[PDB]
């Protein structure tokens, strides 16, 4: 009941408020600041995640929000281009409630988990494209999920959400850079990427970073959190 | 083209009005387009109601799904939706530009984009429409008409009128800021009472 810090379900944890710093700071380095730069976020669609969002934009004066649920990116390359218009910061989570340790962390991400453990994960393994018109956001993730969780080759049966949380993290990125690929030429802007776990523990907000790098000049070069 | 036509703060004052008839304050879903410009609706809409939450997707589209609506909901309720216009809606726009040019799918690429590129082929096609003849305002109107039985059937899905009351508030949204509304009713106690401004 003092640091708060047991969740080292995710080793790279730090306060919210710690890691924005670090960020500015690793940012400040390669030319970026509230000045020159603009923010794209893209967070769950919950209420939840507003405390991340509001200390980006804190920094960040020009800021656009492509929130979808569980942080799928359903923008798309359209959405995204929409919002960047020579300096632009991505920043990409899912995000997880923990309380010390255990009005739900993400919604979908507790739906998606047990679809993956009662139905299969193959169940979910679609081919790109498709979706329930019910519910499109939602099945857009799973199968995204899904497909990323047999890319890897994971036991399922030893999936728990915190593992579940941190593959959508290596989801939602991979989605984030096929995206910047074709909305950023790398010649015409520098950017950077910022991705990682958000975490409510329930009352202190922390963020567990995961990849971080600039492309400044075409070059690329990452950053770890210390 | 859009002869409902008001300014936006009118608007907010005879959709209270009328709202306050049943229900005031009760949570609200907000949906419009991501672009920057449809935050000026979000904002007065938030300004009547504190308790709220937003939906928004390109052009409109409401890829929020079931779940999302449910999500929303957890604390009766009151559904705002609204594509626009002025660049415009550069999404109807891109989509207008291909319909005159050119199931559960879409591009992975742009899923919100083609989803509602898709829906809006569907309403076209439906209401018998001519692609060649269509322009922006049409599309716009269309979409409009997209969007709001979309809402409705993730209503009551969402939703059960026997033990909640809902509204429902929707229109377009025009800039030179403006909202010419469309489909408006409230479901009280089990009666529903469309609703026509002026
Ligand atoms: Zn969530
Ligand atoms: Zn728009």
């Amino acid at each position: 009941q003092r640091h708060s810090e047991l969740i080292k379900h995710f080793p790279s944890t730090m306060g919210v408020d710690d890691f924005m710093g670090r960020v500015e700071v690793a940012l400040a380095g390669f030319g970026f600041t509230g000045d020159n730069t603009i923010a794209m976020t893209n967070l769950c669609r919950d209420e939840v995640t507003q405390v991340l969002k509001d200390k980006i934009e804190a920094i960040f004066g020009s800021s656009f929000n492509t929130n979808g649920l569980g942080g799928v990116l359903t923008c798309g390359v359209t959405g995204m281009k929409a919002g960047l218009s020579e300096r632009y910061v991505f920043f990409a989570f899912p995000h997880i409630a923990i309380n010390s340790e255990g009005s739900c962390a993400c919604g979908a991400l507790l739906a998606i988990l047990n679809a993956f453990k009662v139905d299969g994960v193959e169940k979910s393994c679609k081919v790109p494209g498709v979706h329930d018109p019910l519910d499109p956001e939602l099945t857009i993730l799973q199968q995204r999920l899904a497909r990323r969780v047999r890319y890897e080759k994971l036991d399922v049966s030893k999936l728990d959400l915190p593992g579940l949380t941190s593959v959508a993290e290596r989801t939602i990125t991979d989605d984030l850079e096929y995206l910047i690929e074709k909305a950023v030429d790398p010649a015409v802007a520098d950017y950077a990427v910022i991705t990682g776990v958000q975490i409510h523990n329930w009352s202190i907000e922390f963020v567990a970073p995961a990849k971080c790098y600039t492309v400044v000049n075409g070059l690329k070069t990452y950053i770890d959190l210390p």
